[PDB]
């Protein structure tokens, strides 16, 4: 089977679209014959920690007594550990604001650390995650694919790319915002792209 | 002018970009800008996350409970600061390809329907007008015109949302190449600054 990581980042909880549409990709993949070990994280519901100056210092190697800055360091190395081990990462992003929610940028921050999830100081540009391919889910109530008002698409290709991860398909909704018929045609658009991505290991 | 300074990075008293911001704010009044400032140190602020019950709130889907009327009255406050200003001054240097979760946040309490932009039949319509926007934005790498900078057309698409047409970056960029590459950046930036200022 694979070792699926995903992550949930909607505030619309169990009515969130890009949740619905995650749950459809992984149904999909599991008819296709993939039996997938699930890792879900609904990272709305996880308050993570604000990157700040004190994690800052103490996740490049700062001894940092204080509790709360010792638990956020054991968390970054949980969500670290879990992404290396894992061989599928799925992405809930539904554009918020022209940017994702802040809830999975939040996990980026606490996941890309020097030494750990990439190299920036060699001769050369090196992740470190190995082996591991993404499928991002993004809706969206206007109509952005391929617009220079899409900043959600370059920026998790960079991201993702910045810690190895080079191979990232997109599942896209777009012109929600136009009921019923823009939202039908929208979620039918994904579905067609969920049955062509589901087969692939 | 009236001008609205935005500082989110979290390195303190050693920030490249609020350091460059003052030396913008220096350089407008040698100038002979006499700029009357209102300034948000936005990494000590602790500002919410925007969840669910807050985005209700906001969008006037239902009245503000209890926990979250403090959060909306912050909303209303960052809002009204905005759109008094005539010049926005935003720190905005690329933490994991994106800009910092603070001034994220900022974004997410002012880019709020029937407040700073409306919905029409087509495109969405900004309300605020009078601001344009400079952004500091340095770097460690160099992106400027390449595809792994999603933060300069964030920020020209989220204020551009609000009516914000006018967007001047100040880079500094590759400056994880010591001593040279921060040196010669810091450079750029100034020169950048220099110019912006006398306008
Ligand atoms: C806080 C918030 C901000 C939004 N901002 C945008 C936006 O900038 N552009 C856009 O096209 N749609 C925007 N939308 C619409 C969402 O992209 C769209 O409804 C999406 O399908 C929501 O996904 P979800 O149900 O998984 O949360 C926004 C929605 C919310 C809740
Ligand atoms: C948490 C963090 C993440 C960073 N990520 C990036 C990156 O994605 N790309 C880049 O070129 N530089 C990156 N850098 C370097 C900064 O962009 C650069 O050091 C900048 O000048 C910091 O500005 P400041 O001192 O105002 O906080 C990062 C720095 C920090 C602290
Ligand atoms: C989220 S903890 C963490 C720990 C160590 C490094 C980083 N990020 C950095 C970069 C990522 C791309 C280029 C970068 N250049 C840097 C220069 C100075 C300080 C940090 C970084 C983050
Ligand atoms: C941060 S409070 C708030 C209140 C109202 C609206 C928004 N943002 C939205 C957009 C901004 C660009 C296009 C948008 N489409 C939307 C569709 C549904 C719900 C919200 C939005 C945010």
């Amino acid at each position: 089977g694979a070792n699926v990581l995903v992550l949930k980042s909607s505030i619309n909880g169990e009515t969130s679209l890009t949740n619905q549409l995650i749950n459809e990709f992984l149904a999909a993949r599991q008819a296709a014959g993939h039996g997938d070990r699930l890792t879900e994280h609904d990272l709305s519901a996880m308050a993570l920690p604000t990157l700040d100056r004190p994690l800052f210092a103490a996740l490049r190697g700062a001894v940092d007594p204080q509790p709360a800055i010792r638990e956020a360091v054991a968390l970054s190395d949980q969500l670290i550990a879990e992404l290396k081990a894992s061989d599928l990462l799925v992405i809930g992003a539904p554009m918020y604001n022209l940017n994702v929610p802040t809830d999975l940028k939040k996990w980026f921050d606490l996941v890309a650390r020097a030494r750990e999830t990439f190299r920036y100081t060699e001769s050369w540009p090196q992740g470190l995650v190995e082996g591991v391919r993404a499928v991002v889910v993004s809706s969206r109530g206007g109509i952005h694919q391929g617009e220079t008002t899409d900043a959600v698409t370059p920026y998790l290709r960079a991201v993702l790319g910045l810690m190895g991860i080079q191979e990232v398909e997109f599942i896209y909704a777009e012109g929600l915002d136009n009921r019923p018929h823009g939202r039908d045609a929208g979620i039918a658009s994904a579905r067609a792209q969920i049955a062509r991505l589901a087969v692939q290991a």
